[PDB]
């Protein structure tokens, strides 16, 4: 369970890091499953009973209730290994835009998050486990929008209008900030949060798990490209991203 | 077909909207004769699949336009069945903004399923209903729409403090002081907010009661299916339902 | 103090009735001392009276505010009306009418904007009417708001005003507008960001109450003001769009 | 000289906002000449036609405006002069607590800000004009908790309650940052913004003057301790501060 300090700074920033979670052990028996696995290696439960377990962990899921505070499911578990030269464009934002075709909305209630009466309601969060230390920029680093999650003003939008190519991740912004974590560190995350990762410039390879969680109500994740038209499309629409003009 | 800026005042103030009229008496017809085909009080499960006229109106323009304009999400059809009300059914509260549930290990005041905002002139509604009522209802005991006034925005929870202080009663059948009814017309459509806590009055008069109902919702929405709880394993889907009249009554 | 149901109501309708709270002694106590003092308005009654001054610290209204306003409180207004046959009061209010601000137009008011939190509800600014004569029917000029209003997202006024329109819905009436019928004694307890008013009063007699308006210790007394000085340091409120703007 | 969509964003989402050279050295020695003339400065505009005239001027009411978004008024006009080993610890913040009496709270109904259809509606905020350079901490910069215009969350109150003797300003707190500011630079502040600054440990004065504006229906600025038993006590009422235990 959260301290009082971690709900406070879980709120006021969108994410949380919580430091040596997982012993040397533990992260070493993780990094082997992935290597035995062979980028994304999607439904990571499903392929290893030592992942179906960390998805239901309570270091993991007592933090999430924290966040969440509805009935839970598991709505996604991958791993990911980033090489030399990957990086991870901008997105999410709390009022980034999207075209309906009729009209632009401001608002993706998949992320769409509120308090009320001691308790944080987020829809969407995601816990981070790395399985590698990153210390540096050019590792690779988690980067993010301060305070992005609780934004009211559109970002991107007047970006890419204005003719824009580069990255913030790569060229910088006044508030994007970097997050530094160690081996086995969880990072719990409010996907209304607007974030990416630094290019990735050193040798060696990173490596991490991540299983997103949300209410009983909502659909796995998967990407869906619009509405269909006979209304029986699902999974969730993604709206204003770096990746549409960089 | 879209909704005026005063019909946007009042759905947005009020949790619902009669839009009246919407279908002519042929259709309404029709519609009663396709549920007739399909077969006391009794249920029509998932119309949309078992009816292609009822598949047509579930993506008709006129449920879909003002449906659109209150939910103002990529859209999905999440639900949909028929009604047929007899003398002595009735429905209990149920919905409302701040109810209760016990998870367990906690307590919470928030249903994300329909918790609604307001961003930049639009309405966020993740869940409304689209009532189509195949019959007249003009008086209370014709089991008329109920509603308590406000409770799609309520702050403060209502019935667990009345389940603990051992009442019994429901207030469709007992009233309350911002409990009111509404009538339609056979035809007309009501357009529904799940976060208004509502329910119908008791019925004692003769004939059919009869309507469909259609719930859309965001494409990251699961088909609508009742869970107790959380299930042992994380993987299941559906929604729980916080406190409702049927708990104590 | 407030119950759970009470607070309920409040929160979810804009205002609340409180019955009988005072007897029909104290209430031509009261009546009584508007005489001496001879629609008409009798403005600062505390100032005016001792009976007034008291009745404006009575802890029998007193303690239902501070379950609605829930900071430091001052008391901000306290005046009297006198109404008699043909006199009518038009909507205001409403969290989301429109104001022109010389270079924009803003749908916001922070002297009635209110929120919630952690148990309890936080309104800026609150009015107590103590009524002291009955009210039992619309023509008798009841209470009447468009339900749901103090928590509006929408403009309602500025629609009709463009369109043109030239008469008050308390008279043409809405879908949404009710009435509140009310006895001698009785204290409504009201949240300023509702959109209300009165229909109008086609009965013989006087309608008579006392309304006593609270705040923030760090509002200023109520005082009309039409619009931003020159010099920033004008203080006061400034009406967004009501219906006496163009009925 | 209205703000742009990227100072907004960063305003909403930060809860302040450096304009970097406003005034010109021209100017700003004008200003510094000007208290010399006369640590704080109470009430300056009554007390010098140059500090009318700046409290009133357009470089200093456009962006106001553009995040009041009220009809305005004039609240306070001060002039701050800093030396060695002073410092100011953490206040404001938005859901600090305030023993009421009979109750506790935790709301400021005059630091409590909202939006509404693109525009911000705050009702309380500081202009802050620099009239000299502060370029790392032991000058005595300008810190703030990130995202603490926005927290729902008391901090204080459980660190003082534990018993906690000295101030985040001086420990450090994991959300807890500076600004640096050049002379003539205006800084444009939500109170609602938990914020103070490092002890100043140079030498050299440290010169600012400051001008706070809110809705017309605001009464001017003066601290109140508690509201007075005949209701007709006017000003602020502060919540918990770090001034209270340290
Ligand atoms: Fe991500
Ligand atoms: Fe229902
Ligand atoms: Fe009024
Ligand atoms: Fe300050």
């Amino acid at each position: 369970a959260l301290t009082r300090e971690q709900l406070y700074i879980f709120d006021t920033t969108g994410f949380l890091v919580i430091p040596g979670v997982f012993g040397s052990g533990e992260v070493e028996s993780f990094r082997s499953e992935l290597e035995r696995l062979d980028r994304r290696y999607p439904d990571l439960p499903a392929a290893s009973p030592v992942f179906a377990r960390l998805a239901l962990d309570d270091r993991l899921l007592a933090p999430v209730r924290d966040v969440v505070n509805q009935p839970l499911r598991l709505l996604e578990g991958y791993g990911l290994r980033r090489t030399k030269d990957s990086v991870l464009y901008l997105h999410g934002g709390n009022s980034e835009l999207l075209d309906l075709g009729d009209r632009q909305v401001g608002r993706d209630l998949s992320i769409t998050h509120t308090y009320h009466d001691g308790k944080l309601y987020c829809p969407y969060v995601k816990a981070l486990v790395y399985l590698s230390d990153i210390q540096s920029p050019e590792d690779g680093s988690f980067c993010y929008v301060q305070g992005s999650h609780k934004a009211n003003f559109p970002l991107l939008r007047e970006r890419a209008e204005r003719g824009e190519n580069t990255s913030l991740v790569d060229s910088g912004f006044p508030t994007l900030s970097d997050v530094f974590v160690r081996s086995g560190d969880v990072l719990l995350l409010n996907e209304a949060l607007m974030h990416g990762t630094r290019r990735k410039l050193t040798e060696g390879d990173r490596l991490l798990t991540a299983f997103g969680y949300g209410p009983t109500f909502f659909t796995e994740w998967r990407e869906l490209d619009a509405e269909t038209a006979d209304l029986r499309g699902a999974g969730y629409v993604d709206h204003d991203v770096e990746e549409d003009f960089v």
